[PDB]
């Protein structure tokens, strides 16, 4: 497995309360060996004013996705803050939940990568997603 | 003058109602004859686990800005929808409302390319952003 700080998914749902992800009800559903997976709902609280998801609300899902998974991914008192991120809006989402996949691509002593593709309820590509972290 | 649709601030304002940018308070201040602003708020709803504004959350501002400016450089019943983004989080915000300043760097007739800068309320640059969207 990729991680170095061990955590439940209950400890790991429980870090968004009280913050945007806890806010846009944003659930991490699985902690796979080196992938990590969170849903999040499309409704007025992730919409943009013409009906669709918000593409900053499906990039809000990346990088809590990725920049918690990278968290997971030091130790002891190091910190993880997102240092660049981009997404391509593939496909709209207009209801339902949205299930964002997230995956290593570079997890150096310093920076890391991270790749997250979030898809909608028949498993389409919505947005593709890449997100750079800082280790402080 | 860039704009191709005739919009007051009060009516900018109301489009966010009852959707994200509405939900986060994130308000337009001003619009210029190639300008557009808004403000967020950095608070419970915009904060990530440790404290500091969430990069996501730039984003969504970003986002919010650049793809109704966007909108606002169309006529009728053309669309725009957000196609691609990328976000440089240079400087985290903690506290107060961030304020992002867009402009346009390319008008095309099928495509635009936004830049959002968005600095906290000491005027420190904290996330440069870039939109690109789709006219449809
Ligand atoms: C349009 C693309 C960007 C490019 O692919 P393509 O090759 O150019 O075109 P495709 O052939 O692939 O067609 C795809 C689908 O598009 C539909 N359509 C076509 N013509 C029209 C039309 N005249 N009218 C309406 N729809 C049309 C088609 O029916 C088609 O459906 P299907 O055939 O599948 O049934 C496509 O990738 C896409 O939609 N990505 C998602 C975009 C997104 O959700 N971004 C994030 C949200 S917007 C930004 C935002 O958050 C935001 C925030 C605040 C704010 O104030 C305002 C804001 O905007
Ligand atoms: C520290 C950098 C990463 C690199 O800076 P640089 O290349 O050297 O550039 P500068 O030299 O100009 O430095 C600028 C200022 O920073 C200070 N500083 C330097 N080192 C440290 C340090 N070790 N500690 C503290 N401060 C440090 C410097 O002293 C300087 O301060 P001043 O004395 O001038 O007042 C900086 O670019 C940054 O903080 N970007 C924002 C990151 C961000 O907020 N991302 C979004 C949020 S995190 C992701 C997220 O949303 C998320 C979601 C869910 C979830 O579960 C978890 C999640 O994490």
């Amino acid at each position: 497995m990729i991680w170095k700080r061990k955590i439940t998914l209950e400890a790991l749902n429980a870090m968004g309360e009280g913050n945007m992800v806890g806010f846009l009800d944003i659930r991490f559903e699985h902690i796979g060996d080196d992938t990590l997976e969170a849903t999040m709902p499309v409704d007025s609280r992730t919409k943009q004013p013409f009906g669709l998801l918000h593409g900053g609300a499906s990039v809000v899902l990346a990088e809590s996705i990725g920049s918690v998974a990278g968290y997971l991914c030091t130790e002891g008192e190091q910190k993880v803050v997102g240092l660049e991120i981009n997404a391509n809006h593939v496909r709209s989402a207009r209801e339902g939940r949205v299930r964002g996949v997230c995956k290593p691509l570079h997890l150096g002593s310093r920076h890391q990568v991270w790749q997250i593709e979030i898809f909608d309820e028949k498993g389409r590509l919505c947005c593709s997603s890449r997100l750079t972290t800082a280790i402080l």
